[PDB]
């Protein structure tokens, strides 16, 4: 029993458009913020790399579903490209050739018999509406209220699972680092936090919006997927815990406190450290903006599942460090890594599994258990087939997993592998590998070939089991 996925369950594959699609400024696309970073600053992506082509999914969307279908993938998780749908971010044009793309893809998994499941956005804000400032300008509420309206008008009557926003912990950082993740801006505890209320803003009008204008007729759900590390006490003092509960209100709470709760707000210890903190540095202002009772009102209960997105564990202890200012800083929690673990191609990466299900623990009891989408969990290597490690790391992951729904109660619901194949990883280009297809990226016609974990979760996913071989 616990080696066997409820009947209801569903298992498949995800990507991300930038990551994928290619044809960056094909057919009336606009700029966005990652074409903007690879393009200007190729100093600050490993080889130089961009998304010009990457997979070449805007093309090869049919060979996508073909693997996906090889797969026996139940649904696939995939993001939609603001700027390809909008190429000036505002609503005033809308590129039927986007619209065109999208409709393609979605019709094309549902001959395939395969549900598609949509993020609006994975980290590709349009160029234009950074030019106002980006996140940390609350004006892209509005904004992203607009493209949903323009993605439920389109799509909605065959997509009927939707997440608003693809982990905004990582790409808040895109407001604390003048060489990180797009727009590379160093605002750190200050415009991330900023970045992360826009967010929130935003998240609570699309989810309103499909309430007002759509869910009567599409009977769909809207989530948003939240990335979170396990922490765990470097030793099992008070004073250890209280640095690992720090690390998960400041990093998942951040988000899931204002809208899974019933008090909704920023959590407590979010609130008081960066306001004492900010006293204490001489603003007089916090650095954390604030809700008013009306908004937070508004906020809270604006879901219909959590999606998570599940890599890794972190060792946690008692104290600060980080720079002045900073989330890290702000957080009071030092954070490590047990050289123990397993490494990946990753220097955040360590294969933790028994840490997937404490943090599904710790989301249960904190958020009375709901319903929760795995929108993404995987490894990384730096290429080849016999992908011993990953296949170890979906294994033992997907156990852990199933130990959470079985014997703890964890209402898990789904779950999409990060990633369908090889992508465009960000600033680390196309060094390291976390797909479960390979892709040549020399070879202009990116053929996807599936390694053994491919292999492995296609007989997961067959079976609806987890196979003897495997078990403990
Ligand atoms: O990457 C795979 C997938 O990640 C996913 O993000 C979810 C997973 N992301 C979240 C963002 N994350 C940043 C981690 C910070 N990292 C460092 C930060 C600053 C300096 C140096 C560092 C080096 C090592 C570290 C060690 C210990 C802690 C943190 C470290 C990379 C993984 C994403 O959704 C997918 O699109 C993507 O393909
Ligand atoms: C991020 C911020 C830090 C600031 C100050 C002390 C320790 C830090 N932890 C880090 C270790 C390695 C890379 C990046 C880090
Ligand atoms: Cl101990
Ligand atoms: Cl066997
Ligand atoms: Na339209």
């Amino acid at each position: 029993t616990v080696y066997t996925f409820p009947d209801e369950f569903k298992l498949g594959a995800a990507t991300a458009s930038y990551q994928i699609e290619g044809a960056w400024d094909e057919n009336g696309k606009g700029p966005n913020i990652w074409d903007t970073l690879t393009h200007e600053h190729p100093d600050y992506v490993v080889d130089g790399a961009t998304g010009d082509i990457a997979d070449d999914s805007y093309h090869l969307y049919k060979e996508d579903v073909k693997i996906l279908k090889e797969l026996g993938a139940q649904v696939y998780r995939f993001s939609i490209s603001w700027a390809r749908v909008l190429p000036e971010g505002h609503d005033n044009i809308v590129n039927q050739d986007g619209i065109d793309y999208y409709n393609n893809l979605i019709n094309e998994l549902l001959a395939n018999g395969i549900e598609p499941m949509v993020t609006m956005y994975h980290w590709d804000l349009p160029q234009a509406l950074q030019d106002l400032g980006g996140w940390p300008n609350l004006v892209l509420a509005k904004y992203s209220e607009n493209y949903a309206r323009v993605l439920f008008k389109n799509f909605g009557d065959r997509v009927k699972l939707w997440l608003t926003f693809n982990d905004p912990l990582t790409f808040m950082d895109g407001y604390a680092s003048e060489i990180g993740m797009a727009p590379s801006i160093n605002t750190p505890g200050i415009g991330d936090y900023l970045a992360a209320h826009t967010v929130i803003h935003a998240h609570a009008r699309i989810y309103h919006l499909y309430d007002q204008e759509f869910r009567a007729e599409q009977g769909g759900k809207v989530g948003i997927s939240l990335n979170i590390n396990w922490c765990e006490p470097a030793t099992n003092s008070a004073e250890d815990r209280a640095s690992c509960e720090n690390y998960q209100q400041f990093n998942l709470g951040l988000y899931a406190h204002p809208i899974f709760t019933e008090e909704g707000d920023y959590p407590a210890v979010l609130k008081d450290r960066v306001s004492r903190n900010s006293a204490d540095e001489g603003y007089t202002d916090s650095r954390l903006p604030q809700f008013t009772a009306e908004e937070v009102e508004y906020i809270r209960g604006t879901h219909d599942f959590l999606g998570i997105n599940f890599y890794t564990a972190l060792l946690g202890k008692s104290g600060v460090e980080g720079y002045e200012p900073s989330r890290y800083r702000d957080s009071g929690v030092i954070l490590t890594q047990d050289a123990a673990w397993p490494i990946s191609a990753s220097s955040w990466l360590k294969v933790v599994p028994w840490g997937f299900r404490k943090e599904l623990n710790w989301i249960k009891n904190e958020y009375n258990n709901p319903p929760v989408f795995i929108t993404e969990n995987g490894f990384s290597d730096y290429g080849g087939l016999n992908d011993t490690g990953r296949v170890h790391y979906y294994t033992e992951h997907l156990k852990e997993m199933l130990k959470a729904i079985h014997e703890d109660g964890v209402n898990v619901i789904g779950y999409t592998a990060w990633s369908l194949m090889d992508n465009f990883e960000w600033l680390r280009g196309y060094s390291e590998k976390f797909g479960i297809y390979a892709v040549d990226f020399e070879d202009p016609a990116r053929p996807r070939i599936p390694k053994e974990s491919a292999k492995v979760l296609a007989e997961i996913m067959n079976t609806r089991k987890i196979p003897e071989r495997f078990r403990d």
